[PDB]
């Protein structure tokens, strides 16, 4: 039941870390903790509380969840990476993402906070927010039609699929979503490693608001 509120405040868990992740505080105002209700070698269940006010268009934190327990391999020899999300937004009167964040490098040892790609899947959108770059594209994945966008530079490149209306009850594999960047946009699966898979919230502005993860889980499974 543990709550993380300073800026990086974090759990370990044996599977699943909980991060409070405040990196863009310096930004505006306000506050935000984190909640561990449980973390197992299945699921982690938590929520995070916040309210944060200024310089609009810039990210506050990324509270999130992540998987702690995975071996970096590269995309191409990655089987599945079935995951599930079941989540809700007690207040919608904000300007917030809710997504995964996923990165790859072909430097296996490259920080995890970023990489040579990015996939996000925002499962929620609220305020007129946007990806990175532009929508390049329209995909059904994971029974969904999902709005693809690019953008970034050579030091980082950023797929995010965007769900129109919000999943707050999904189930996928986030292979698909590789394969979608494989099959359709020449991204390198077999030299990019992945490198980082969490699940949170990038606030703008608003609040109170408490985003609650009744479930999440993700597992990187080879052949």
């Amino acid at each position: 039941s543990q709550s993380l509120c300073a800026q990086y405040a974090s759990y370990t868990g044996s599977t699943y870390g909980l991060n409070n992740n405040l990196w863009g505080e310096a930004s505006g105002s306000g506050s935000q903790c984190t909640y561990l209700n449980s973390a197992s070698s299945s699921s982690i269940n938590w929520y995070t509380t916040w309210t944060w006010s200024g310089n609009a268009n810039e990210v506050k934190s990324y509270a999130n969840s992540q998987l702690l327990s995975f071996t970096k391999k590269y995309v191409s020899n990655i089987g599945s990476i079935p995951t599930t999300a079941q989540w809700s937004l007690s207040n919608t009167g904000v300007n917030a993402d809710v997504a995964y964040d996923l990165f790859t490098s072909s430097n296996i040892n490259h920080v995890t906070y970023s990489g040579d790609y990015e996939l996000m899947i925002w499962l929620g959108r609220y305020g007129s927010i946007q990806p990175i770059g532009s929508q390049i594209a329209t995909a059904t994945i994971a029974g969904y039609t999902w709005e693809v966008w690019y953008g970034g530079s050579s030091s980082q490149w950023t797929y995010s699929y965007v769900a129109s209306s919000p999943i707050t009850s999904f189930s996928g594999d986030i292979i698909d979503f590789f394969h979608d960047m494989t099959n359709n946009h020449g991204f390198p699966a077999s030299s990019q490693y992945l490198i980082d898979l969490q699940f949170g919230t990038e606030p703008f502005t608003g609040g109170p608001t408490t985003l609650t993860v009744s479930s999440w889980s993700a597992s990187v499974n080879l052949d």
